[PDB]
């Protein structure tokens, strides 16, 4: 009905599958497999090159399936989905690779493997409206493709929403890019895909949702018992590490493949998540790009986005609270404060810097009789007091508000972390301040903190943190250093 | 109780044995040796094939023994190990080839040769967790086979470790690959051989230990004075060169047979090793894949692993906490730097490359007005300004952070090492950067460096490096090019 080839780099490789000898003999005389595919509406899942070969994320997985089983593939695209299923029932094809669906088919003449592709819904807005709250009780125009996701899930975040269903993904994203619709919500695997290709200058993702996910499946006849158990053996070998590398070939931002598969949790940790589904997040002082809050008091910044990722990884949900709390979104490890809280393993390391006025006569040094501010929760005060007994050291309640005091010349310097200084300078005092490293001081190690009788939440977050690729933490830090603001807070910038 | 033959690929031929005339008459009159063997649980040491012939690592050595002594060999498998030892008492067998043991049996009848197979403990983890520290006071789950190594050894590295003891090596390694257990530790010649077979893309060795080693022996009755001496003649002729080629056929990675036997060290050198322990290693800038420091401050990367190997070769003892220094782990040779340090002989050469952004209109030369960064400790600034005097050449303190500046368009190019650029691009900026060779410059030559007054250490490292096969260095760089970090450091990756 159609014939093709596969076009893919074999950069991703799989361990050998453990197949029975009855399965190994079945594959050898089967020799070849006919799979019914189809071009996706967007190019991400499956497209064709000039040599009439197939390409995309689905092609990369098919390439792995071809090698993991040591069997030949024949790719056909039928006119519709129904003629493909007719060929499956007739025996013209062995497998049908389904389009993106919300659930597998239940008719028992069909057998479905475990899901191949697993993707999540994403909230998309303009780059200059990203810092606005991700929920609203006010009227709002929300775009979507077809009926994904349904009305009621959109209404949990925007109860007064007017939903506009588009035929096409590009058209729906462009309507937000122009300004007709305030948000778009849709499948992330294809939304992140196209934003980087067409709307990179104008749109970005601000939130992932845990449900309702979309999948595609391999589909066989119910009679093809051995084929389905072999296909399932191949899909189980597709770990978060394997899925991440496959999707790296086609996604820049929005690669959530590292959390397609669950984490290795004890049955006690799984019961604990089950009995504590919604935890409270203590509010941090303003410390961009790590911990920031929007007008609704919800955690944004890198720590806020990591919390979004942890939700998809673990199922835990987090709600705002202000200064019965359960998690601190971003904290500096210290020996003293460990007697007050419990620390997760560090996932960001950063150096301490001195922030000073950028003038012609600037020297990268402290001087006798300078006024240098340092936040009280950095217990560097004792060590700098001995390195610089010459300096008048001023403990401060509000770290971010001390930048302005340096800009006005009241303070000679201020102690901060590298990227916290870069944000404050670029966003609020460009070309007015600079920084340099503090010599002879250990690095800061950022992570989450908890109440101290919470071993389960600590051990669970540690597993989730260890599962996040470091390049995703780097992309998130790039994202939030460049993120435009919509408000200024007088207290975070001018207190005292 | 069960009888076989010998299968092997005679790729290794041994030098003729210096045998006494009295011994050749004994071998001529004996004419045949009854040797009790046993099938290892893995195929690496001993298995059988189609014709019921012995095959494996033990088989290749038995083949060499048959040709070294020019005698016939009958191999028998008794029920358990105690029945083979019983048969050796009554004289029914001449030799018993032992299983892997940490010691030869105490029995004061039983004579053991020098060790035949020599193997070391190995710590194993998943590839994506390999940058976690090799020791930790934190709770961990360690998998092992039976009771090797003992708990007191495992607790030296992990005092709060839960040790799960498996009966079967495959299941133990599978538990680490699936994420249930954090590490595995066990006999290397068995562990790495099975990783080559089934876990090549999910498990790898991260550390070899000096002790407790494991061996197998030729066990005879002490009555056999002539048999024992002829057996020791054979075992003494198994040089590093011979053992490495025998293990080559069954181990693709982690083949430590090149350090089974001691190096040809002088008396003075051996005394220097034993009388200068806890040698101090200088910390290098973040320089992947050659050098980088984990969350413990320990040296990792290719240079870090080669130090671990050098320790197993020579007994050199390096401090795990880096810095009054005794060795620079990896350094580019320079004739003018030789006034400050001594260099070992180079064992890796690599060219310099320009890093630029991957655009459609990219073309592989510089232009004038371009801002190109070069590390200040590279001594190419002299020559590069004369070849490209129309270019603005900027010295930088942080080579790894300059990659980001090129990505952002603030720099036009960056001077780097081929594999240094390959790592940064592969892991942090894929499809956003590329590189091409710098024309008309020599290659950088990598080796260890030492203070001026340490000739003995430099002479030892030279002998050790010469004994490391280049394929193992190639094996190590493959591993570290593909290996990501476990955390990000903002100073390593974010510019100024």
């Amino acid at each position: 009905i159609e014939y093709r080839g596969i076009s893919s780099n074999n950069r991703v490789t799989l361990d050998p599958l453990r197949l029975s000898n009855k399965e190994l003999r079945w594959l050898a005389s089967k020799k070849n497999l006919v799979i019914a595919v189809h071009k996706s509406q967007t190019a991400t899942l499956l497209h064709t090159d000039s040599q009439q070969r197939v390409r995309g994320i689905n092609a990369d997985y098919l390439n792995l399936l071809k090698r993991a089983l040591n069997i030949k593939l024949t790719l056909r695209e039928y006119a519709d989905h129904q003629k493909a299923m007719d060929a499956l029932a007739e025996g013209e094809v062995d497998i049908v690779l389904s389009h993106l669906v919300t659930s597998p088919p239940l008719n028992n003449d069909i057998a479905a493997t475990k899901p191949l592709i697993i993707t999540f819904p994403a909230l998309v807005t303009t780059l200059h409206d990203s810092m606005r709250p991700l929920t609203s009780p006010k009227p709002v125009n929300i775009a979507r493709v077809a009926n994904y996701p349904p009305d009621e899930v959109i209404h949990q975040s925007f109860p007064k929403a007017t939903i506009i269903s588009f035929t096409n993904l590009y058209q729906a994203l462009a309507s937000v890019s122009a300004g007709h619709n305030d948000y778009f919500i849709g499948s992330n695997i294809i939304t992140s895909s196209m934003i980087s290709r067409y709307f990179t200058h104008s749109l970005n993702v601000v939130k992932y949702y845990n449900s309702p996910r979309q999948y595609n499946f391999f589909l066989t006849r119910k009679e093809s018992v051995i084929l389905n158990e072999v296909l399932n053996r191949f899909v189980d070998a597709l770990t978060n590490e394997v899925r991440y590398e496959v999707s790296q070939n086609w996604l820049d931002t929005g690669n959530l493949a590292f959390l397609n598969k669950p984490l290795e949790l004890t049955e006690h940790e799984k019961q604990w998540i089950k009995q504590h589904p919604n935890l409270k997040v203590l509010e941090n002082p303003y410390s961009p790009p790590y911990s920031m809050t929007d007008e609704n008091g919800s955690v944004r910044g890198v720590m806020g986005d990591i919390l979004n990722i942890i939700t998809l990884q673990t199922g835990l949900n987090f709600s705002p609270i202000t200064v019965g709390w359960d998690i601190i979104p971003g904290a500096i490890y210290s020996e003293d404060r460990e007697n007050n809280v419990l620390f997760a393993e560090a996932f960001i390391t950063t150096p301490y810097v001195f922030v000073m006025q950028k003038a012609p006569d600037s020297e990268q040094t402290l001087k006798k009789g300078m006024k240098v501010a340092i936040p009280y929760y950095y217990e560097l005060h004792s060590q700098l007091k001995e390195m610089y007994p010459e300096v008048e050291w001023i403990q401060v309640d509000n770290a971010s508000a001390a930048f302005h005091k340096v800009k006005e010349g009241e303070l000679d310097a201020l102690v901060a972390t590298q990227l916290n200084s870069r944000y404050m300078i670029d966003h609020y005092y460009p070309n007015e301040l600079y920084h340099f490293l503090i010599p002879g001081v250990p690095n800061a190690s950022l992570s989450f903190a908890f109440p101290r009788g919470e071993p389960e939440l600590k051990d669970i977050i540690n597993k989730a943190l260890n599962a996040i690729p470091p390049s995703e933490v780097l992309r998130l830090t790039e994202k939030w250093i460049k993120m435009p603001n919509v408000t200024i807070d007088t207290w975070d910038l001018y207190s005292e």
